[PDB]
DNA sequence: CCGACCGCGCATCAGC
DNA sequence: GCTGATGCGC
DNA sequence: GTCGG
C-alpha cells in the first residue's frame, strides 16, 4: 500500500460512477487504474508517474496530481456533501438495493435505515433481509471462523452423498486472513455437461445446510445457483455469531477447474485473463476454454483437469490462488 | 477521434 | 393469470 | 475513463 492513498480515492470514484451515475464502465475503469496502481512497486511521485500504466489515462493523472498536490480531491468533496449522491449511495450497501432502487427510493424520500424501517413494506424479501443484517453483512469474516464453516460445509455434504465435492473458494481459497463471504463451489458425479439434468442435487445440500441450522436465510434459489445466509453455532450462553452471506454454485463436473478458476478470482484478475486469453487466440468463460477461429468461432471445449491447464493454453506463468489478488 | 469494455442465474413485476 | 423487461449481485 | 484501432 505504497499508493494506498491513490487506490481509496479511485475506488470511491467507482462506487459513485457505479451506484449514482448508474455507468458501469467508468466504474470498471477506476476499479481499474486501482488495480494497476495498487500493484505499481514504486509509491507514486506525480500523476505523469501513473499515466505510463495501462488503466491510467489523462482523466486520472490529473487527479492523482490534485491528490498529490491538495491531499483531497474537489470532485469528491462535492460528492461526499451532496446530499442526493451521499443518499443514493448510503442505500446501495444494503443487499438486494441496486442503484435503480436506491434512485427510486430517494426520489420518494427514502434515504436512510431508519427509512427502509419505516417502509419496510416496499422491499423484497431480499431487500428485507438485507436490511435485518445491514450492520451483519458489512462485518468482514475472521479467516478462522470460515474455517470453522469450510468444516460444516465440508462435512454435512458428505452426508448428502459422499461423491460429493464442496471446495470453499473466493478470496478465501486465495488464503486471505477474513473474507466479506463464503463462495462454495459444488459437483457431483450425476452431473456433467449431458446430465439429462439431475433435480434437487443442489437442494438436496441446500437443505441439509438448512437442517442443523446453519443456513438461516434465502435471498434466492435455483436449479445451479443459491445466495443466502449462513451463521456458525455458538457454545450456550454466549453471543450469536454475525450472520454470514453464502453463495453455493453446483457446476459440471467436466467443467470443475474451469469454473473453481473463475470462482476463485480475483474478479478483476478475472477481467485480466478473459483477456490476455484473446490475445493468445482463446475464450474463457466460468464454464470452459475455447479456441477462437478464422473470423473467431467458439470452437468446440478444450479439455481441462487443472487450473495450471487453463494457464497453459494462454501461455501465462502460473499464478497460485494467493498470488490472483489483483 | 469513437466505440468496446462477460453476460448470466434468479426474483420480481409492468403490461397485458 | 402469464411473460417479456429489468433489476440485482458476482 | 481508457486505450486500441
Ligand atoms: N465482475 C466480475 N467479473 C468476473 N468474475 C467476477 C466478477 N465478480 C466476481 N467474480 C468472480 C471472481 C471472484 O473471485 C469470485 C467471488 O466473487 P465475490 O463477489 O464473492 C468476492 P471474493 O473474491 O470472494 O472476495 P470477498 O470480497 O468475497 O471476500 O467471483
Ligand atoms: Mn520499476
Ligand atoms: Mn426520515
Ligand atoms: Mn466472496
Ligand atoms: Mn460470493
Ligand atoms: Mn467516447
Ligand atoms: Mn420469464
Ligand atoms: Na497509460
Ligand atoms: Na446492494
Amino acid at each position: 500500500t505504497l499508493n494506498g492513498g491513490i487506490t481509496d480515492m479511485l475506488t470511491e470514484l467507482a462506487n459513485f460512477e457505479k451506484n449514482v451515475s448508474q455507468a458501469i464502465h467508468k466504474y470498471n475503469a477506476y476499479r481499474k487504474a486501482a488495480s494497476v496502481i495498487a500493484k505499481y512497486p514504486h509509491k507514486i511521485k506525480s500523476g505523469a508517474e501513473a499515466k505510463k500504466l495501462p488503466g491510467v489515462g489523462t482523466k486520472i493523472a490529473e487527479k492523482i496530481d490534485e491528490f498529490l498536490a491538495t491531499g483531497k480531491l474537489r470532485k469528491l468533496e462535492k460528492i461526499r456533501q451532496d446530499d442526493t449522491s451521499s443518499s443514493i449511495n448510503f442505500l446501495t450497501r444494503v443487499s438486494g438495493i441496486g442503484p435503480s432502487a436506491a434512485r427510486k427510493f430517494v426520489d420518494e424520500g427514502i434515504k436512510t435505515l431508519e427509512d427502509l424501517r419505516k417502509n419496510e413494506d416496499k422491499l423484497n424479501h431480499h431487500q428485507r433481509i438485507g436490511l435485518k443484517y445491514f450492520g451483519d453483512f458489512e462485518k468482514r469474516i475472521p479467516r478462522e471462523e470460515m474455517l470453522q464453516m469450510q468444516d460444516i460445509v465440508l462435512n454435512e455434504v458428505k452426508k448428502v452423498d459422499s461423491e460429493y465435492i464442496a471446495t470453499v473458494c473466493g478470496s478465501f481459497r486465495r488464503g486471505a486472513e477474513s473474507s466479506g463471504d463464503m463462495d462454495v463451489l459444488l459437483t457431483h458425479p450425476s452431473f456433467t455437461s449431458e446430465s439429462t439434468k439431475q433435480p434437487k442435487l443442489l437442494h438436496q445440500v441446500v437443505e441439509q445446510l438448512q437442517k442443523v441450522h446453519f443456513i438461516t436465510d434465502t435471498l434466492s434459489k435455483g436449479e445451479t445457483k443459491f445466495m443466502g445466509v449462513c451463521q456458525l453455532p455458538s457454545k450456550n450462553d454466549e453471543k450469536e455469531y454475525p450472520h454470514r452471506r453464502i453463495d453455493i454454485r453446483l457446476i459440471p463436473k467436466d467443467q470443475y477447474y474451469c469454473g473453481v478458476l473463475y470462482f476463485t478470482g480475483s474478479d478483476i484478475f478475472n477481467k485480466n485473463m478473459r483477456a490476455h486469453a484473446l490475445e493468445k487466440g482463446f475464450t474463457i468463460n466460468e464454464y470452459t476454454i475455447r479456441p477462437l477461429g478464422v473470423t473467431g468461432v467458439a470452437g468446440e471445449p478444450l479439455p481441462v483437469d487443472s487450473e495450471k491447464d487453463i494457464f497453459d493454453y494462454i501461455q501465462w506463468k502460473y499464478r497460485e490462488p494467493k498470488d490472483r489478488s489483483e
